[PDB]
Formats: structure tokens, C-alpha cells, sequence
């Protein structure tokens, strides 16, 4: 339909370890969700305090969580998180200043400017209750203060109810267009893989989603995000003959984000995996048992891996598979498009 | 058709203040027009001479005026103007030396190369008169003088007779394929508009061409395009009944602009608004009666905001509107893919 | 089919001035192999060695070869050839640390890591015999050594006996499909070509192949491959009246690689002309008359022009020619993907 | 079919830590593949050189890889692991010279001789592509030299077109011969188990396979492989009302193994659990839920346990069971038959 985008008027002061909830109008149907840490980072000390290195700035958000009705999760990530899967879907032109390591000049200060951004795809917001998108701010940096607030940048897309009926009217239960694909970029950390040569065991992908893209990155306690701790990356699909779509070194899943996001890695301990080119079309386990396929990683000495999901859910799933090779034909090319707006 | 390049022989030598029409031959249809302003910048006083900032080096080339027939004009725009237009559309990778505010040694010199381009779809230059890009240069910095000359860069594309009527023939006067995009790059200069919190009424888009993209900056009389004035950016539809196809924030219409073109704001004074991500394909206003969409501003001071659309002409665009569903088919596939083709 | 890659276990000790030849394991068709020097450089020496500038780190490689049963050759570059391939085609994004003139601590190091990458569309591996990519390692820069090793990474594709039957079965002597795309990525350098301001004859393109861009770049026995002779390019039909399809000057061309490749030039003496923009689509000499298209260069100096060329070979493109127009649509459509897979 | 044995004229050179992959020509199907490192350990020092203790000489070979197609893995232990597999299930006589320990005579040398067996049960491997054994060989022991190579022995059995079919033709795509039965020897390390008296989880078995046997060793970073720490080992179930198959203490789980294999304990920290004692036949989980039996271990010291699983999947498992109960008897006598040949 009609997409357009405004800024709501009113805003959030970023305060250290907050919970800020924000709600986001339901006027009609939500494209994406921008929110931008906004403002400077003040030294009143004698002496220039150095800003922490990555992932600050994104860090000063610690958590994101948009959700509709309370219960339903459309996003579940870190600012580190989202951050960093910012920094590559866009070249790393996200903005976020200060860079990682700049000085705020004594008794002066530096300018803060930091976005995230949300891809909800066509989120049918008119038929749900309350989009509640929680911003859990983190630890403002040592030495220097935050100074900002949250700017909520919405898109809506002006679907009519004739268009929708064009793509397959409602779901089963009527609660948002059968072609509906709900975005579900969660965020899964796994504590203490342990140090190792041969790519060990890290976590298994839980099915009941379709998998667009995985941002892995370790974060050593010392060198925080840092380090150059992942060696040795490895998709393994274990239920079966063991297969292996991905066994690739570290440096070298780095290098296909050269070519593939042109643009230098975020820090030598992170990376991305695109399923669409390691399986037909994206790697679905809407269906498949549990405990089928593991990513793992060999690692330098032993941390945390964290692994965002850019996947996805079809809430009725089913209707759309057991829809005519005549309307399917139509809804899938709705649900196709949909599936590709929710890149970052 | 077989699109090839060359460089013209004759070059212009750049003088301060000065008016240079070229001439730009008609061999075959022309695509797109490159200027380069090519040479050095020179310091001869004893102190190394810092060059002036942002819009420098653009402004070197105060304004631009590609037209035929002396009389319909393709282009009016400034050099800082275009030059912007340039550094966006291009992930501000276009070549544009020495940067803002680099230094001139001390009796030495500077590297200049800064560059425009003119995208005519498919011009049909054999069939016009008179293709005359006039040049009208700025101001030598002070200090420093410019040693440059202008190089132009013409694609003609080798549309044939039997290729034309594989198109729609002529137009109805026959002057130009039925088929034509005739682009519209113009920039509409704004005075004085006030300073005020809630985007006041900047200027209405008047009617009788499609608008693809806004390219918007302000210039403040004291940091010139180097403030951070503009807050509030606002697409107002004024006939009927009011609404909003854009109520964006300053912060977060330079956001859409690190998504959208991979590259930092040219300035905290600029941004570019694209209209078929805010309506359904291109804003067209062929017919629509006048004063029907403006933009407005929220200017922190107040200030000069110039508008460079990027907009273009149907040369018969009620021949492709009155043609059976038949031709129209394939009529509009070839508009619709030169219309993509005015990029820049 | 089911795009997968993995690392080989087995690693090549770079040593100075060896060829080091490789298997490439015949798992299933291969899409891409990859090539990491990844180590270090350590200085010994007690003052800090500045390592060479551009070409290194590339040069470490001195030339690459890629071809099967020893007789069949799909690559023929220099590691400065496809090195600064690598460079534009990636955003300039290509891993190559430490950067041209790095300085190495005295008696500490510095990192190692360069790339290369071979696009072999969908070569039908299992159907050749030994791929071998004979690497033939250059000069450990003066001062320095070389502690490397090369990773190969290598991208394979689940082509099946029935998918291949879906594009046209095999060729006429059936050796691999009737659509397979062999890249023919070759370098052919120049001596000598003399100092002059009109384009002299430099080499012409031999027929027999589809050429898809060509990486021109000079190099001064002075200042090496960063010198700024090439001045004016051009692109001469010889055969008949003569015709120009590019007569751009140098800087003008570096100029369409910015808005091309969105990255500055590798350095003054290099540039990319892509055919499928001088002509339509790719310029095929699969049938052309050898001495009917050579590219010229107007140098400051007399020095040595390396050319390569990221070209295509039809195995079989006479059945592709000689094809219903029935199976010639589908088969088309196949070598169509496969033709711009070959990207770098 | 026709079983025969040869030995491979190319050999290895073991040197240390490199990777050495070997190709295993695809003549029929293969039923068993040994590999020897026979050599020397040499001493040229002084002072005769004691060889280090279990697993030596077995981690000679840090680790192993058989898979076919590059992708899909037939086997992944370490010398260490397949090592202590091979010596029970050949009651302690499979070759291991010299034994741990032994000196080697001041400026003298020793003999060696280990070596290691996979089971690939009726490998189809000419239906599948590359077979490839890679040996990613440890440490030369410190203060000798090994002075070996590998000797690749492969056993095939002749199987023809007619016999294949003879045992339901092929599977459901037709890789494979319906009745195989490929080899899942998978060893997967747990870092960290804590000490504890009472068994703690250590970690579940995934489903996807059928267990014939699991070893699990102990690993103390002081003592090694001679340790003592595993005293409880336990087998539950739980999934269900929790149920314990095994409750074993482990001097009587290295008893059973005494009865089982007939030869003395490997180390203090070694055992083997035959699944087909404990459960009526094979514990198979190709169907089960994940996290439905979980071994356990009570560990002295905390330490690392590595499980090495000698399981087997059934690539068609469905069709063997969907197959009538006429055809499924007989088809179930070679499937029967396989599975018993795979041992070690």
C-alpha cells in the first residue's frame, strides 16, 4: 500500500541500567522500527576520558525487545546484538558515533548518535494488541555521562482490507493476513564453550522457525569482543548420515562478509552465515525434529558465543502449504516478498 | 542499442566567475553527461593555505545548466547543489578532491578533481537542436587558484530507426520517440524561511512532471552548509483532507540516508527524500492540480533552503496514457525502464 | 542444487620463490575457491622494516593457475593481477594486511592476510580430472619474513544427474552439461609499450572467448604500479572503418570505477572497463575475426601494461546456437546465471 | 559378493602436526579400511629417550576423518580415541609398538608400528564420490624422531548389479543400495564435567542413529590418560518415568569389560558400554526425542570426558520399515547382517 514514516513525538532520556518502555502506535501496518541513542557523551573531569571500544557505543542499550500482546517476542537481542548485525547488512555506514577508542576532550564533550533498526517485514499492527518496544539500557561509560534520548522512527504501509483479501484474506483464526511472516530476531548466548583445535559442539538451531542469516561472535573476557578467539566455524546437520554445510575457517567466513557485505569485519571475533547459499532457498525447520543441525566453533581460549537469528515464522504456515497450487501460487509471492523486507 | 563513451576533445580552462557553454554533440542518442573539474589548486603565499569547507570543492562550479534549443532545459542546478545530489547517489564514493579543508603547502599545491553527472535516460540528441552545457563557474578560494579545466565524458547510445518503432514510433508531433524520459533535474532555491519547532511551509512540488527523489539542504549564513538546523522534515499531501506522507526527524531522515545509500550525511544541513518508498512507484503530479504537496522545515535559525529534485517528463505522456493495453504493455516497459535510469 | 564449502585440512608452507601445486578435492561441481596467505611478517632486523607498497601484500604470490588435466586452463593471473581484481570487485573490502608500507616493530611483527578468489561458475568437477591451482610464490619482502600458509576454501554445489538433465543433458561429446560456463580469467601482459599523449596500440583482445570487464594497470620501473601514466584509454573495432566504442581518458575511467565499484583506485595507474557497458551485454569474439578489437594507452612513460581479463568460454556454444528455440529459452536462462556468477 | 583385500602403493609420510589426506580409490564397495604407521622412533641424543605413556603411541595420529563427498563424515575420532577402540574390541592384540614407556636405546632407535580400522560394514562406495581419509597426525614424542609412513589396506567386496537388487535395489533416491548401512563412529568431547561423587549429567545422546557401543575415557590434564577419576558411571533415561539401564560403578564397568573383551583395562580411566546388553538388541534413536538418555559421571578431579559412539544410520531407515512384510524379512537379513560387521 501507502508506506510513510514519522517520528513519534515523544521521547525517551537514556538513563544507565533502565528499562524504558516505548509504545509504538498501531496505526496501520508496521515495515520497520528505527531508534536512534541520540545526544553527546559529556566529561566534566580535568583529563580526556578514552571511550570504551566496540561493541560501544552499541553497548549503551544493553538489551532490545519488541513484542505485541505481552507474549508474543518479535525481537530479543542486545544493542550489541542488533548492533552488530547493523554494521554489516549495511556496509558498515550504520550510524554510531563515537567510534570505539575516541576521546571526549577534557571538560568538553563528544557527539552521541547511535541507531538500531527493526525489520518487521509487513506486521499486520492494526490486528494485535500492544506494540511495546522495551529498550533496557545498559552501563553509561566510565569517566563520562550519556546525555541522550530515544527517537522512534516508524514506517507504516497503508495495506486496505481489499488488498489483504488479494493475498489470501485472514489467517485460520483471522488474526493477521495468511501471508503474514512475523519476524523473530532472537538471540540465543551460550556461556564457557570451552578452548579447542576441532570445532566442538555449541548449539543446536531449535526448529519451528525459517533461518534467514546467523551473527556469531565470541567475547573473551579480557579483550571483550576483541579477540581473535573463533578459528574454526562449522554448520553441522546431525540427525542422519552426519553432513556438514559449512566446516570453513574463521578467516575465511570473514572473507565471504568482504564479499558479501563489503565491508572490513566488525571485530576479529565476529562473522555472518547466509543459510540461503549453504541450502536451497532459507533453512526452514518449521517442521524439522529437534537436535538436527548444530553450529560450532573452535576457539583460542574459552568464552561466550553469541548467535543472533535474522528468522522468521509463518503463523499459519500450514493454510499457506495447504493452499491450492493455485492461490499459493499467489500468497507465496506475497510471503516471498515479505521474507526479504526483513533483511537487518 | 550499443552504448559506448568517449571523452570530447576540447576541454574549457576553469576561470573564476566565468560562464562556459559547451557543446555537446549529437552523434547518437546521449545517457549520461560527466564533467570533471581536473587539475590542481595552487598556493604561491608564503603560509599554507587551508581550502575553504563543505561545499568546497563543489561550489568551484557555481551552478550548471544542461538544455537544447536554447530554450527546454534538462538541468539547473548548482554545482554544490548537484555536487551533493552526487555525493549520495554514489555512497559519496564520487570522485571530489582535495576533501573540505585540506591544506595547500606553502608554495606548493593541491590535486583537483571533483566530478558532476547527468543522467538523460536516452536522450534523443540526434533528433533536438543545440545540447548546450553551460557551465557558469564560482569563485576561485581564497588564497589558493584553481588550475583545473572541465573534461567532458558523453554515452551515446546507438538507438536505431527499426529500434525506435520497436518502442511506440515518435511521439505524436514526432519530435521524439513515443517512449522518451526527458529528466527534470531542476533545484528550486527557498529564501529566508523563519525559524520555528513545527515545520512551517517551506514550498509546494508544482505539477507537471514525476518526482523521484527530493534532494534538500539548508545553508545557514554563518557555518554555511556546516550547521545542524534543519530538525524537522515533513511531505505534507495539501489538497483534501491533510496528511503526512513524511513527519520524520532531521536525525532520522540522514538515518534513511546511512540505509539507503551506505554513506554519512554530506553534512548536518542535507538529506534526500525518496517518494516511491512514501507513495506506490513515483510521485506524479502530470495532472495533479497545483499546490497540492509541499515539504516543510523546522529550521533551528532561519536560513536558505534549496530543493534539487530529481524528477522527470513524459514528452507524450498522454500517448502512452491513451494507448491500447496491447501497446501500452510494452511502451511502458521501455518508460519504465529509463525513468530507473535518472538515477543521479 | 546445495551450495556447501568447507576449508581443505591440508595447508602450502609459503616459501620464497617455489610453486606449491594443489589438488582440489573433485567433491561436486565447484562454484568458488578461495585463497588465504594468512600469517605473519616478522621483522628481526633491530630498526622497524617498512614493508613494500602496492602490490604487496599481493605480490606474495607471484602467479596462480588453476586448471584441469594439466592441459585445460580456467585461471592464468599473477597474484598483483588477480590481487587488485580482488580489490575492486569486493569494495576495495578484500582482505590484504598489513597494508602497502606497513612498518613491522623492529624485532616484533605484523599480520598476514591476503586473499584471491577464482569463480568458476558451476565447472563440473566431477567430470574433469585434477584440478590443480598451482600457486608460484613471489619474493619475501626485503627485511621481513614470510611466516604463511595458504588456506584453500572451496565452494561445491549438489549439482545432480537429473538437475543437469533440467538445462540440457551434457555437451555433444558430453563432458559436462550442455550449459556449463568455463571462466577463462587470463592475463596478458604487454612490454614496453612506449611513451605517447594519443592512444598507441597496446594488445588486441584474441577472439575465441566472452569478455566480461578488463583490468588494465601499468607499471613504472620507478614508481612501480603507483605511477599515473595511463592518461587515455580506448577501445578500437580495427576490422572495417574504425570505431570506438571507449575513448575515455584515464581519469575519467578510474572515474566510472567509483560510481562502479563505490571505491577509490587502487592507485593511479589502474582501472576496469566493463563490456557489458560499451556494447550490449558481454563483447563476444567467439566468432570474431582475430586483429578486430585492441585497447589502447596514452602513457606519461614508456612502461609495461598488464592485462587481465575476466572472460567465459562456451564449452559447447555452437549446440547452445544450434538449440530449438524451444530448449534455447530454458538452456539460455541457465548459462545467463552462470555467465555473472563469474564475477571476480 | 567377492570380498578381496589390497594394500594402497602410496603411502604417507607421518610428520608432525600436518594433515595428510588420503584418497581411497572407489573400485567396489569397501568393507573395511586399516591404516599401519610403520616406521621407527629414533633416538640421536645421548641419554636413551623413555617414550611417553598411553595413548601413546595412538595419539601418533591426533585425529581422523573418513567421509565421502567431502561433506558427509563416516568417521571422526582421534588416534587416541579409535586407538582405545581398537584396543578392546581386539582383546589389547591390535599392533601398538612400541609400548608406553619403552626407551628407546641412546643413539639407537625402536620400532613402530599402530595401527587403526574402519569399519565401513558394505560401503557403496562407487555410487558415491571421494572418499577421503584425512589424518591430521599429532606430536612427534619428545627427544625422538618417528621415522614412518602409513599403509592403507582396503577390503572390497565385490557387490553386482543383480545382488544389489537381490536386498531391495536401490533407496528411495537411488544413491545407495536400500539395505546399507553406513558407519557413524563420531566422537564427541565434553570439557569441564566437574568432580562429584554422585553422577552428574555429563551429556545426552542425540537421536538420528542407532548406538552399538560407546567409549568414554578421561582425561586429567596432570595424569593424562592414567587417571583414575571416573568411579560412577550411569545410563538414564530421561525421557519418561527416569530410568537407569546403568548404574555401574566403574571398576565393575571395566569389569564387564574384562568378561566382554577379555583383556585387561586400557588405563584406570577407559571403559566401553554395549548398548545391546542393556536394551533388547541396538539402542536406536533415529526416531526418539532429543535429550532422552544421557550418560553420566562421577568424576575425582574435574576432567575432560570424550565419548567416542561406534553407531550406525540406515540412509532409507523409513523404506526398510515401510517395505512389506515379505520384502522387509529379507531386506532386514542384509541391513542385519551389515550392522554386526561394523565392530570396531
Amino acid at each position: 500500500g501507502e508506506i510513510y514514516t514519522e517520528t513519534l513525538q515523544q521521547t525517551y532520556a537514556w538513563t544507565a541500567g533502565t528499562n524504558i518502555p516505548i509504545k509504538i502506535p498501531r496505526n496501520n501496518f508496521i515495515r520497520k522500527i528505527r531508534v536512534q541513542l541520540i545526544g553527546s557523551i559529556s566529561n566534566s573531569g580535568t583529563a580526556a576520558v578514552t571511550l570504551p571500544s566496540a561493541p560501544f557505543p552499541y553497548n549503551l542499550v544493553q538489551t532490545f525487545n519488541l513484542s505485541y500482546e505481552g507474549s508474543k517476542t518479535l525481537y530479543s537481542v542486545s544493542g550489541t546484538g542488533l548492533g552488530i548485525l547493523m554494521y554489516y547488512t549495511t556496509k558498515g555506514q550504520n550510524p554510531a558515533y563515537p567510534a570505539p577508542g575516541t576521546s571526549v576532550p577534557a571538560s568538553g564533550s563528544v557527539n552521541l548518535n547511535v541507531m538500531w533498526e527493526f525489520d518487521l517485514a509487513r506486521f499486520p499492527a492494526t490486528m494485535v494488541q500492544n506494540i511495546i518496544l522495551s529498550i533496557l539500557t545498559g552501563q553509561a561509560p566510565s569517566g563520562v555521562s550519556i546525555n541522550a534520548s530515544f527517537y522512534i522512527t516508524i514506517t507504516y504501509e497503508r495495506v486496505t482490507a481489499q488488498e489483504i483479501l488479494s493475498e489470501g484474506g485472514l489467517g485460520a483464526d483471522g488474526e493477521m493476513p495468511l501471508a503474514t511472516v512475523l519476524p523473530k530476531v532472537i538471540e540465543i548466548p551460550t556461556f564457557n564453550v570451552p578452548a579447542s583445535s576441532a570445532p566442538i559442539h555449541v548449539a543446536y538451531l531449535q526448529p519451528g522457525q525459517i533461518y534467514k542469516r546467523q551473527l556469531v561472535y565470541v567475547i573473551n573476557s579480557t579483550s571483550g569482543i576483541n579477540n581473535t578467539d573463533p578459528t574454526e566455524y562449522e554448520l553441522k546437520i546431525v540427525r542422519g548420515v552426519p553432513t556438514d554445510k559449512i566446516k570453513v575457517s574463521w578467516a575465511a567466513l570473514q572473507a565471504e562478509n568482504q564479499a558479501e557485505y563489503q565491508v572490513a569485519p566488525y571485530s576479529g571475533a565476529s562473522a555472518i552465515i547466509d543459510f540461503r547459499k549453504y541450502f536451497n532457498g532459507d533453512l526452514d525447520l518449521t517442521h524439522a525434529p529437534s537436535d538436527s543441525i548444530e553450529y560450532d566453533l573452535a576457539l583460542q581460549n574459552q568464552d561466550n558465543v553469541y548467535s543472533l537469528y535474522v528468522s522468521y515464522v509463518l503463523p499459519y504456515y500450514d493454510q499457506l502449504a495447504a493452499l491450492p497450487a493455485q492461490v499459493a501460487a499467489i500468497v507465496q509471492q506475497y510471503v516471498a516478498r515479505q521474507k526479504r523486507r526483513i533483511k537487518r
